[PDB]
């Protein structure tokens, strides 16, 4: 129908390749009749740092500050900072969450890493127990849409950077799977800066076109073998 | 003695296990006569976000903001924000950089991700020709000292988390090796929260003990084979 999508978007420049990919997601999902929300982290000046400012209530231990303990508890008490609960609400209502970002050091840009650290808290995204396939975000989909400086070939088994999937592990498995998401196959747009005009437009249309049938997709097996082989 | 160490420290609580580890590292390298510097990111309230505030004066293209390019030009024209250049100065001067942090989502806390995104800029950490064996910081040593919530057992090849080396790939290879560091074996203190006090003392001591002979160490071969194969 009928689906609710959250795009968590991490690029500074709306005219970027990232902004284009974000905009065609919105266009295409919107045209399908889906409900769409965008967390534009840079435009929000989203706070990436995990600090005692994230808890507004009496601390469980005010002598020695433990971020994980205090946020678990603030979540249960509903004394978390409001910028964190606003995201949680977006995540809670979403059926699909797409992360749109350029790769920074084989990972997400810090502003997005901060959204992950501060938003996916214990009690909300997972618990002990209640992680991986019993993770709290079960029944939800997640998809990483990454753009790189390096080419497709750099990111091969035997290229300098190794296989692209190697860098996907901490994000797909250690974070998304861990919270219960089914993970859809990543969308990697390699080296747009080097690509020609045509190859770039093909890359944008390929994203557009994949989204046409996104609801029909099966998740990847989010395992050590998918990521590493052998 | 005669060598300079920078410890980049990412934890909110001085009385924490990360604090204790940073403190025995200071005490021990200080005892041996080394020059020691600590960037306490939270105490500094270090800016994690990559933005146009990172370039002072006027941008070489204020129409389309491209962080990589503008930070490359700024580096060469001595026009980076001073928080960035302060950190580069400490790194330039260090013979060993130690990173001391709790594992957040199979990675570094966002605050430290920000340090790496913003400090390790093109022209400073790496450039074309210089990356991997020829990255700009060759001659230097680096070491990840990570603490985990999860046990050693969870972090094996057939455990729920996979092998530790799988999450180390983006940090050690895609970041440290990429900038031309020789990387020392990670120091991983598994699950200090659920260990006895004892075992805890054991892990602190191993770190202290290990730092006595840190200068004698062979760096790891930072290969895909090291991280992924048998
Ligand atoms: C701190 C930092 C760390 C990095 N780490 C890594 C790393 O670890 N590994 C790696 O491989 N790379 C890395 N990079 C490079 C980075 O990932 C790439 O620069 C980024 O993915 C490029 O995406 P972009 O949107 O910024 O491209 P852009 O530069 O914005 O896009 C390139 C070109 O595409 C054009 N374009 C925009 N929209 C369209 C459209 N609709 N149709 C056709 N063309 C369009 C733009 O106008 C531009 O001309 C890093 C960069 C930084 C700044
Ligand atoms: C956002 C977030 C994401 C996380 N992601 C992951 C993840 O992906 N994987 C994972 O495994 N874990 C993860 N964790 C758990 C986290 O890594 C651990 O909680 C953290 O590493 C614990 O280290 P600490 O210094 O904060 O422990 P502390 O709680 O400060 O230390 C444990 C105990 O040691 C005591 N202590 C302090 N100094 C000494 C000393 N000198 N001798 C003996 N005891 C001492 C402390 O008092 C405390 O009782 C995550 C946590 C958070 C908040
Ligand atoms: C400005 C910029 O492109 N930075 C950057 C930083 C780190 C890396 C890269 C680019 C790429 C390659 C390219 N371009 C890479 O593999 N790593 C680790
Ligand atoms: C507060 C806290 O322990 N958070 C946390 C968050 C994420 C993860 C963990 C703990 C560990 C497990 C533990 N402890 C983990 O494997 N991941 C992915
Ligand atoms: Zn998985
Ligand atoms: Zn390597």
């Amino acid at each position: 129908a009928g689906k609710k999508v959250l795009i968590v978007y991490a690029h500074q420049e709306p005219k970027s390749f990232n902004g284009s990919l974000k905009n065609v997601a919105v266009d295409e999902l919107s045209r399908q009749g889906c409900t769409v929300t965008v967390s534009d982290l840079y435009a929000m000046n989203f706070e990436p740092r995990a600090t005692d400012k994230d808890i507004t209530g009496t601390l469980s231990n005010p002598e020695v500050f433990n971020y994980g303990v205090e946020t678990h508890e603030a979540y249960k008490q509903r004394s978390l900072a409001s910028d964190i609960t606003d995201e949680q609400k977006k995540v809670r209502e979403a059926d699909l969450v797409i992360f749109q970002f350029p790769l920074y050091w084989f990972s997400v840009p810090a502003i997005l890493k901060g959204w992950m650290d501060r938003v996916l808290c214990q009690g909300f995204a997972f618990d002990i127990p209640g992680f991986y396939d019993s993770g709290l975000l079960q029944g939800k989909l997640a998809l990483l849409s990454v753009t790189t400086g390096g080419t497709a070939e750099m990111y091969t088994k035997t290229g300098v950077n190794g296989d692209s999937r190697y860098f996907l592990w901490p994000l797909q498995h250690g974070t998304l799977h861990f919270c219960g998401f089914k993970v859809l196959a990543p969308q990697i747009s390699f080296a747009p800066e080097i690509a020609s005009e045509e190859e770039r437009k093909g890359m944008v249309a390929a994203w557009s076109q994949r989204l046409q049938t996104i609801w029909k997709e099966e998740p990847i097996p989010c395992t050590a073998h998918w990521h590493f082989g052998q």
